[PDB]
Formats: C-alpha cells, sequence, structure tokens
C-alpha cells in the first residue's frame, strides 16, 4: 500500500517493567513489528544485555530474560495494527561476550532490504555506560553493522527489512542519536540532561523512541516514550537520579532512534 502511511498510522506502545515482561496492543490491534530488550547496566558482565524481535500478528510482545535482580529492566516497543505487513521482517543480531574490536553484521533476507533499525554498543558493571554507543541502520540496503566504541564489550542490533519493491519505501529515513551521558546529576530535577532526535529538514516522524539508560534502569522507567507522530523531533531530558553508594555517581545515557518520512 503505502509503507511510511502504514507506520505512521499503527498504534506506537513502549513498556517499561521488571524482565522479562510483555507489552500488549490495544485491543482489536495485533502486533507489526517491535524489539523487547533485557538490560541492565549495574551488574558486571554483558550477558544482561540482549533484543529480540517481537513477532507479528500476536496481540502482545513478550519479552526476555530473567528478573534475578533489581537492576534488571525489560524495555519494550512495539507497533501495532490491524493487521501485520507480511513484507516486513525483523532481524536482530548480537555478538558474543567480550567482542573486542569485532564488528557485528546482520544482514536482510534474500530479496529484502532495510526499512530501519539500530545498534547499540555496551558493557557491563557499574559505569559500564561511560561505553554507551548508539547507531541507526540505513533504509535501502541489504545490511546493518555496529562498531565498538569507547571500551564497549558488546554490540546487538535489532532490524526491519521489506520487499524491495515496496511503496514508498523511499521516503523513509532513520536517525539514531546519543544525547546527554555521563554522570547523573541529582541536582537536576527532570533536567538532567537530554536528548534531541531530529529529523532531517522537510520529514517528519513515523515511529520512534527516546530512553533514559542508566546504572539503575528500575528508577528510569518513565523515561521511555514513543516519539510524537509528524513532529520534527523528539526530545527527553534526563530525570535527575542518582543512587550510587558514598562517593560513586551512578551513570547514564539519553538516547533515541525515529524513523522519519517525506512530507
Ligand atoms: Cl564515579
Ligand atoms: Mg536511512
Ligand atoms: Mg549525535
Amino acid at each position: 500500500r503505502n509503507l511510511p502511511k502504514q507506520l505512521t498510522q499503527a498504534t506506537q506502545v513502549a513498556w517499561s517493567g521488571p524482565p522479562p515482561g510483555f507489552a500488549k496492543c490495544p485491543g482489536g490491534q495485533v502486533v507489526i513489528l517491535g524489539f523487547a530488550m533485557h538490560l541492565n547496566f549495574k551488574e558486571p558482565g554483558t550477558d544482561n544485555f540482549r533484543i529480540i524481535s517481537c513477532p507479528p500478528g500476536r496481540e502482545k510482545c513478550d519479552g526476555v530474560g530473567t528478573a534475578s535482580s533489581e537492576t534488571d529492566e525489560g524495555r519494550i516497543y512495539i507497533l501495532c495494527g490491524e493487521e501485520p505487513i507480511n513484507e516486513i521482517q525483523q532481524v536482530v543480531a548480537e555478538s558474543p561476550a567480550h567482542a573486542g574490536a569485532s564488528v557485528l553484521e546482520a544482514s536482510c533476507p534474500d530479496e529484502t532490504v532495510v526499512v530501519g533499525g539500530f545498534g547499540i554498543s555496551v558493557r557491563g558493571g557499574s559505569d559500564g555506560l561511560d561505553s554507551f554507543s548508539i547507531e541507526s541502520c540505513t533504509t535501502g540496503q541489504t545490511i546493518c553493522t555496529k562498531a565498538p566504541t569507547r571500551g564497549s564489550e558488546k554490540n546487538f542490533l535489532w532490524m526491519m527489512c521489506v520487499d524491495k519493491q515496496y511503496p514508498g519505501l523511499r521516503e523513509l529515513v532513520n536517525v539514531a542519536e546519543l544525547g546527554s551521558h555521563g554522570n547523573a546529576n541529582k541536582r537536576a530535577v527532570n533536567s538532567d540532561g537530554n536528548v534531541d532526535v531530529k529529523c532531517p529538514a522537510n520529514s517528519s516522524i513515523v515511529l520512534g523512541y527516546v530512553m533514559e539508560a542508566h546504572t539503575n534502569m528500575q528508577f528510569v522507567r518513565d523515561k521511555f516514550l514513543q516519539c510524537p507522530e509528524n513532529a520534527s523531533e523528539c526530545k527527553m531530558t534526563g530525570k535527575g537520579v542518582d543512587h550510587g553508594m558514598l562517593w560513586l555517581f551512578d551513570r547514564h545515557a539519553l538516547f533515541g532512534w525515529i524513523i522519519c518520512k517525506t512530507v
């Protein structure tokens, strides 16, 4: 039909809670696409970072991983509509633990090309967000990659692919952004830095999200929001929370990802 209009019209849902969790579509709707994350930015190692797709045609998306500590959190994002877009196929990939200088690479299934997506690089431990980064996948390619940055130890990505001739695909563009990041600042009441994910000129938002990553994800559940359709940008401030022990500062990173379409 028309991919930008269809994706814009579909309903976005962004859910935070203990993992695995689930996010539900509004009554009468089913998943078109989405992802579920397990994240923990305090515990050591990288096993607590995971992304999976939300399979289409289900009334909800179930998450992944376990609630082993209070710092384990789920973040689930879905786009819901009356029915699936069968031409869409989702792909996730992740690196092994201790990924080193390894670039993560995932390809679309045969005869499909990227609609959009993003990749994240992370490191565990209470200071691991110092190594956080996000990159977008690029519409019209057959591949998406994520390279390590600033001492990261794991890469993961999620993307959506579609049959290469699908109407309107050309009108789409992906933007990911890392906003303010570093030590959290409890002195900044709901103003602890920001992320501002901007559409390129003459485009407006189809869908997307903004999130605050935080050493204690369980204290920033409200800082995970869908991005407003047809706006020129998507903005979020940091909560300003810091539960670091004694002199330690919790870390945070404000980030997001959008797809925009031509107006
Ligand atoms: Cl510190
Ligand atoms: Mg693009
Ligand atoms: Mg930037």
